[PDB]
């Protein structure tokens, strides 16, 4: 469980990230394509982007950056009681786009990254170590529901 301090921490943070929502998530995907580049196969719509200077310039790239961002910011705003936004992720990820839990690992360390690189008066270690704890929590609620449905492995 996050205590409520931990939650304001999180919170505080992100409504900096939502006043360039498309800033952010295109730093994010590009930081995650890069880091790990066998997640950028997941995806047909963004596989034929080679070097950086053309995933920066991809506009489908930007808006699929803001669909990620906007969803994940509804489940934090929840603080934990997110069963009806996670559910639907879950299973989106699990049996269609076919996702391991591992990348999500993956993501959840370039979001660290883009918001240190972006935020630091308001992400030292103290918010560094909340945000770690919300990103753990959403991967562990998303594998229970991959292991119900016999995909955790
Ligand atoms: C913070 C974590 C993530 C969030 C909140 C998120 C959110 C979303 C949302 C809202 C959609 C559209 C609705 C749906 O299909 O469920 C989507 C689509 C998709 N996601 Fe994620 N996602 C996350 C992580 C990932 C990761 C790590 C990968 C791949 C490595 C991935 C791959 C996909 C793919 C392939 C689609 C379909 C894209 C398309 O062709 O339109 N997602 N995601």
């Amino acid at each position: 469980v996050l205590s409520e301090g931990e939650w304001q921490l999180v919170l505080h943070v992100w409504a900096k990230v939502e006043a360039d929502v498309a800033g952010h998530g295109q730093d994010i995907l590009i930081r995650l394509f890069k880091s790990h580049p066998e997640t950028l196969e997941k995806f047909d719509r963004f596989k034929h982007l080679k070097t950086e200077a053309e995933m920066k310039a991809s506009e489908d790239l930007k808006k699929h950056g803001v669909t990620v961002l906007t969803a994940l910011g509804a489940i934090l705003k929840k603080k934990g009681h997110h069963e009806a936004e996670l559910k639907p992720l879950a299973q989106s990820h699990a049996t269609k786009h076919k996702i391991p839990i591992k990348y999500l690992e993956f993501i959840s360390e370039a979001i660290i990254h883009v918001l240190h690189s972006r935020h630091p008066g308001d992400f030292g270690a103290d918010a560094q170590g909340a945000m770690n704890k919300a990103l753990e929590l959403f991967r562990k609620d998303i594998a229970a529901k991959y292991k119900e449905l016999g995909y955790q492995g």
